[PDB]
C-alpha cells in the first residue's frame, strides 16, 4: 500500500479527447493503469503480502500493519498484454509462455488522469464514441469497454498510498468480494457493488451493451442488455454483415436525458454505428435504443444509472473468457451463432491465440460533437 521501488510503475499514455459543440475537442493527458490484483506485492525483505488471492496473514493481520509492511510493484505492460500508441490501445487475451505454451494474461485497465486519480467520465446527457477492432476475437471471447462508479482516488487512504496508480478499488455490478475492498483490506470479506455501464461486451460474432443500476446495497447483476441477434436481427452483426466486424468500425453510445442537459434524468441509451464513412443503419427501425429496463426496476432503474453516469465513472478496458460458461450468454443460443462448446478457452488458445481487441479514438462529450462531419 506503498509504491514499490523495484519495478517503477509507468502508465502508458493513451490519447483521449473531450468534445464540446462550440469549443471542439480538447485532448486529455490520460493514461491506462493495470488492475490492483494483477500486481505483485511484497515485504521490505521481498516476502510477498499476497498468497493465492488472499493476503499473507503473517504480514497483514491489520490494515495498519499491512499499510506499513507492504509494497505493491509496477508492471511490464507489454508483458501484461497491453500495448499503446497514440490514441490506440491493443489488448491481448494471451501472451507467450517461457514454458512453451501461452499464459492467459487477461488485462483489466482503467483510464487514469494526470493527477494520479482516475479520470471520471460524466456521461449523463452526453455521448462516448470509439473505434474498435474485434476481427480477431472469436466465440467465447469478451472484448469489453465499460464504466464503473469507483472512487476516483481508487480508495486510497492513510494506510494505502498506492491507490489508483496501481488500479486500486475495483467494483462492478456483480459485487465482487475483492481482497482489498476499495483500498482497504476486506476483513469482512464483503462484496463491492457499484453502478456499471457496459458499452461494449463483444466479439466478432455477437455483442451487447448493458446498464446495471444499483442501490447502495446490491445491483441488478444481469441488466437489460441489448444484443441485436437476441432481438431478432441475426445477420446484422458479424463478418460481412450490415456492420462488418472483420474491419474496424465506430461505436457511438448516447445517453439521452429528458431535459436535454446533463442536469436531467436519463431516459434512453441510443447506439449508433459508423463504418466506411457512412452511418450504419440501426438493427431495429427507429434506432437501437434502450428505454425500458425492467430488471433494474428494483434499483430505481435506468434513472440511477443516469445519476451515476452524471456523478462520473471510471473507464474500464478488459478482455477475457470464462472456463465455466464459454461466454455462451453473449454469443450463443438465441444470443448468437456459436456452439455451446465452441466458446471454450481450450479451443480458443488452440485455434486463436493472440486473439486481441484494439480500442482507439476514445472521445466523449456533448451529443453529436464526438464523431466528425
Ligand atoms: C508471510 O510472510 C512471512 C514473513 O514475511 C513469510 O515467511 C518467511 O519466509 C521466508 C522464506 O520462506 C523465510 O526466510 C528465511 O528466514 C530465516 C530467518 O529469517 C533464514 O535463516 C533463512 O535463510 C531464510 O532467509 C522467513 O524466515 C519467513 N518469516 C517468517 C516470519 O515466517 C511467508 O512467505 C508468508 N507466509 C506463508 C505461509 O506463505
Ligand atoms: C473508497 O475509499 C475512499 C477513500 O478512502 C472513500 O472516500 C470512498 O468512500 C470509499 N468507497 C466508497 C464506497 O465510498
Amino acid at each position: 500500500q506503498q509504491p514499490g521501488t523495484s519495478t517503477p510503475e509507468v502508465h502508458p499514455k493513451l490519447t483521449t479527447y473531450k468534445c464540446t459543440k462550440s469549443g471542439g475537442c480538447v485532448a486529455q493527458d490520460t493514461s491506462v493503469v493495470l488492475d490492483w490484483n494483477y500486481r505483485w506485492m511484497h515485504d521490505k525483505n521481498f516476502n510477498s503480502c499476497t498468497v493465492n488471492g488472499g493476503v499473507n496473514t503473517t504480514l497483514c493481520p491489520d490494515e495498519a500493519t499491512c499499510g506499513a509492511n507492504c509494497f505493491i510493484e509496477g508492471v511490464d505492460y507489454a508483458a501484461s498484454g497491453v500495448t499503446v500508441s497514440g490514441s490506440s490501445l491493443t489488448m491481448n487475451q494471451y501472451m507467450p509462455s517461457s514454458s512453451g505454451g501461452y499464459s492467459s494474461v487477461s488485462p483489466r485497465l482503467y483510464l487514469l488522469g494526470s493527477d494520479g486519480d482516475y479520470e471520471l467520465l460524466q456521461l449523463n446527457g452526453q455521448e462516448l464514441s470509439f473505434d474498435v477492432d474485434l476481427s480477431t476475437l472469436p466465440c467465447g471471447e469478451n472484448g469489453a469497454l465499460y464504466l464503473s462508479e469507483m472512487a476516483a482516488n481508487g480508495g486510497a487512504n492513510q494506510y494505502n498510498t498506492a491507490g489508483a496508480n496501481y488500479g486500486s478499488g475495483y467494483c462492478d455490478a456483480q459485487c465482487p468480494v475483492q481482497t482489498w475492498k476499495n483500498g482497504t483490506l476486506n476483513t469482512n470479506h464483503s462484496g463491492y457493488c457499484c453502478n456499471e455501464m457496459d458499452i461494449l461486451e463483444a466479439n466478432s460474432r455477437a455483442n451487447a451493451f448493458t446498464p446495471h443500476s444499483c442501490t447502495a446495497t446490491a445491483c441488478d447483476a444481469s441488466g437489460c442488455g441489448f444484443n441485436p441477434y437476441a432481438n431478432g436481427f441475426q445477420r446484422y452483426w458479424g463478418p460481412g454483415f450490415t456492420l462488418d466486424t472483420s474491419k474496424v468500425f465506430t461505436i457511438i453510445t448516447q445517453f439521452n436525458t429528458d431535459n436535454g442537459l446533463p442536469s436531467g434524468n436519463l431516459v434512453s441509451i441510443t447506439r449508433k454505428y459508423r463504418q466506411n464513412g457512412v452511418d450504419v443503419p440501426s438493427a431495429q427501425s427507429g434506432g437501437d435504443t434502450i428505454s425500458s429496463c425492467p430488471s433494474a426496476s428494483a434499483y430505481g432503474g435506468l434513472t440511477t444509472m443516469g445519476k451515476a453516469l452524471a456523478n462520473g465513472m471510471v473507464l474500464v478496458f478488459s478482455i477475457w473468457n470464462d472456463n465455466g460458461g464459454n461466454m455462451n450468454w453473449l454469443d450463443s443460443g438465441n444470443a448468437g451463432p456459436c456452439s455451446s462448446t465452441e466458446g471454450n478457452p481450450s479451443t480458443i488458445v488452440a485455434n486463436n491465440p493472440g486473439t486481441h481487441v484494439i480500442f482507439s479514438n476514445i472521445r466523449w462529450g456533448d451529443i453529436g460533437s464526438t464523431t466528425g462531419g
